[PDB]
């Protein structure tokens, strides 16, 4: 045999129940059938927001490891995944593989050698930051030491700049892309597609057709987002659809992840999990995710083992039969086996973050149990300083409330949870099991004690793109 080839389909944004299979009124008919016919992943995380998730993703390494614990990289800000981390499409290109990345990067951009293209992706399609207008494929921002907000163009054909797609919805652009390469990918050389959509992130914008399905739905943003959710399916159809089409996916590998929680506020939901995006809690970090291949020794079943989004690296590369070789210290296991024959998962813990400088931006012992971090181990975690916005936020459509609160003081700074019995993080047992939350804080010392410092820099008016027009690299 040759080696798989390995299809990654990463949606930005969606929420636990964002997905038909998860119970939501959301209509999503293709996930749903490969979901079906594949390994849905119930005991899979990703990390509270997007660059900390496609750097883990690309590094399969924490952040604590490459200085990206806090937030994302802004437009401006001078910073990247450091440049001597070794990507997975540079090992999969070692493996003999034919790298090609469709969609948003958001990994950094103010240098050349921050772009996909010089990190191991053979060819790129798509944006480098990471939000813009859908149509337009534009951009503005508030850049500090000048008080303008700067409009500009970020679409990228290679380190070209993709003019001429304006009134064009990015995710039939992208889908196009992906199905051209797939069906012109010249047979005998393995594939590697990494194909990062924008959906469905905000704004909150869809072709009005996609609508009408959903006027049951009142509440205006979970109306528009449930047309971009359904839009997506389609996508996702298309590009199935296609490498069956080109006979690729007898011998392929799709994988269908989230890169984080939904955004109540952008319309996402996670019921009946706690929480958000940008929170610690499940319903940020517990994602929406499958495999579907006819590779799978089981499929139809559900896999309850812990995984992590830092695990696709060495995953994707033994499947690739490739080396690590050159990558720093990983963080994750090759969880193939795992998700196929369903045996015992490779992970037993798996450090969420740590961020001493943590803020909810959005509109809501040896450990320092005041920074914002949270450890699973086992059925445990355990949660310290502030998580992020921790109410329940129901269904609009279903639910007359827009959200319920716990029962937590405002000097609450730790919780421990028996996930397993308790995913809805509604039963505090932190005082009821004092020997795990010590066995956890040490734990958490102990990542900490392992750290880098945490590289969050302020912007450069540099980045100024009134000039060109458009969003790129100046150092
Ligand atoms: C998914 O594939 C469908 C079918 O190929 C795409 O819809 C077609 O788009 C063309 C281009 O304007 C139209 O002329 C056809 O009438 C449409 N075909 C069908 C069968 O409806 C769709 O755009 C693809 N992409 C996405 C993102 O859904
Ligand atoms: C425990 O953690 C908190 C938050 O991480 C620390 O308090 C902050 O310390 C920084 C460090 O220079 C200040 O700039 C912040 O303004 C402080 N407050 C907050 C809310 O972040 C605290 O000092 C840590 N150490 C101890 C010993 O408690
Ligand atoms: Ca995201
Ligand atoms: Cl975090």
């Amino acid at each position: 045999s040759r080696p798989p080839h390995l299809v990654f389909l990463l949606a930005d944004d969606l929420g636990w129940n964002d997905v038909g299979f998860h119970g939501s009124r959301i209509r999503t008919p293709h996930l749903d059938a490969l979901a079906a016919g594949g390994v849905l992943l119930d005991n899979y995380y990703t990390q509270p927001l997007a660059t900390p998730s496609r750097s883990q993703l690309l590094t399969g390494r924490y952040q604590i490891r490459t200085g990206l614990q806090h937030q994302i990289i802004w437009p401006c800000q001078p910073s990247c995944v450091p440049l001597d981390e070794k990507l997975l499409p540079q090992l999969l290109k070692e493996a003999g593989y034919t790298t090609h990345m469709v969609g948003k990067w958001h990994l950094g951009m103010y240098r050349k050698e921050c772009l996909p293209t010089r990190r191991g992706f053979d060819t790129y399609f798509g944006y480098l930051l990471g939000s813009e207008d859908y149509y337009s494929h534009e951009r503005c921002t508030l850049i500090d030491a000048l008080n303008v907000t700067r409009c500009a163009l970020d679409f990228r054909d290679g380190e070209e700049v993709a003019t001429g797609y304006k009134n064009m919805y990015s995710t039939n652009i992208f889908t196009k892309r992906a199905i051209a390469l797939i069906t012109n990918h010249p047979p005998e050389k393995p594939l590697f597609l990494y194909l990062a959509l924008q959906s469905v992130h905000e704004p909150l914008q869809v072709p009005e057709e996609y609508l009408k399905p959903y006027d049951f739905i009142q509440d205006k943003n979970r109306h528009h987002y449930a047309g971009m959710v359904s839009l997506m399916d389609e996508a996702v159809g298309n590009v199935t659809a296609a490498l069956k089409s080109s006979g690729l996916w007898n011998n392929t590998v799709f994988i269908f992840s989230t890169d984080n929680g939904g955004q109540t506020l952008a319309g996402g939901n996670n019921w009946p999990l706690r929480g958000r995006k940008w929170s610690l809690w499940e319903g940020g970090v517990r994602g929406v995710g499958f495999v579907a291949s006819p590779l799978l020794k089981q499929k139809g079943v559900k896999n309850r083992e812990l995984i992590h989004i830092s695990d696709w690296l060495p995953t994707l590369v033994k499947l690739a039969r490739g080396h690590t070789n050159g990558t720093k210290p990983l963080d994750g296991f090759d969880v193939w086996k795992t998700i196929s024959e369903g045996s015992p998962s490779p992970r037993i813990e798996l450090l969420h973050n740590i961020d001493p400088n943590f803020v909810d931006s959005s509109p809501c012992s040896a450990f320092n149990t005041s920074v914002h971090a949270a450890i699973r181990h086992g059925n445990w975690k355990l949660l310290t300083g502030y998580p992020g916005c921790g109410y329940w936020f129901p269904p609009p459509s279903q639910y007359n409330v827009s959200e319920i609160p716990s029962s937590d003081p405002p000097t609450k700074t730790l919780w421990l949870f028996d996930i397993d019995r308790d995913p809805e993080e509604r039963h505090d047992l932190s005082r009821e099991y004092p020997h795990i939350v010590t066995k956890l804080l040490s734990r958490l010392q102990f990542y900490h004690k392992h750290s880098v410092p945490v590289y969050f820099p302020a912007q450069d008016p540099r980045c100024d793109p009134k000039a060109t027009g458009v969003w790129g690299p100046w150092m």
